[PDB]
């Protein structure tokens, strides 16, 4: 049968987690997508051959922390954790989304994959450096992206999908 594989994509408000799966989805930057707007996206794709259907809960909104939220994000078998190259708070962000996801899956060894972001603007202001650093704390995956020129938006996402088969 086509294994199906529950990703979810977190981060700060406004890095670009609508954008990023949109790209997966439509194969279109779609440069406006109402922030607040959480749900879900199926998608037949070829990883390494095999035919797979992924499920990719693109999160929004403001934090809950209720038994309900935290049984839904334990669905996910493995996290995107974006931040945006440009926007300082959105990386330091990151470890907070990090430890919720350790939490919630109980486990020091969820499948997850750092992304920055909006690699096609020239505003950098977190240093490649210090967000593979950050990956290399974590001991997991770091991947440059861009939602607009679509740099990365597989190796993230598929990346994941290697790092859960690892997992089981
Ligand atoms: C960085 C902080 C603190 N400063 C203000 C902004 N903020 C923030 N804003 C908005 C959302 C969040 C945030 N944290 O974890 C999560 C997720 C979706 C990540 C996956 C695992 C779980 S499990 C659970 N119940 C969740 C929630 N709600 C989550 N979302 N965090
Ligand atoms: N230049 C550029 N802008 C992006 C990129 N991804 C998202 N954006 C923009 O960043 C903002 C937030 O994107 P959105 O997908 O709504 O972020 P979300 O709140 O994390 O879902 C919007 O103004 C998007 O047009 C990207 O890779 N490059
Ligand atoms: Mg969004």
């Amino acid at each position: 049968g086509m294994t199906e594989y529950k990703l979810v994509v977190v981060g700060a408000g406004g890095v670009g987690k609508s954008a990023l799966t949109i790209q997966l989805i439509q194969n279109h930057f779609v440069d406006e997508y109402d922030p607040t707007i959480e749900d879900s996206y199926r998608k037949q794709v070829v990883i390494d051959g095999e035919t797979c259907l992924l499920d990719i809960l693109d999160t929004a909104g403001q934090e809950e922390y209720s038994a309900m939220r935290d049984q839904y994000m334990r669905t996910g078998e493995g996290f995107l954790c974006v931040f945006a190259i440009n926007n300082t708070k959105s990386f330091e962000d990151i470890h907070h989304y990090r430890e919720q996801i350790k939490r919630v899956k109980d486990s020091e060894d969820v499948p997850m994959v750092l992304v920055g972001n909006k690699s096609d603007l020239p505003s950098r202001t977190v240093d490649t450096k210090q967000a593979q650093d950050l990956a290399r704390s974590y001991g997991i995956p770091f991947i440059e992206t861009s939602a607009k020129t679509r740099q990365g938006v597989d190796d993230a996402f598929y990346t994941l999908v290697r790092e859960i088969r690892k997992h089981k």
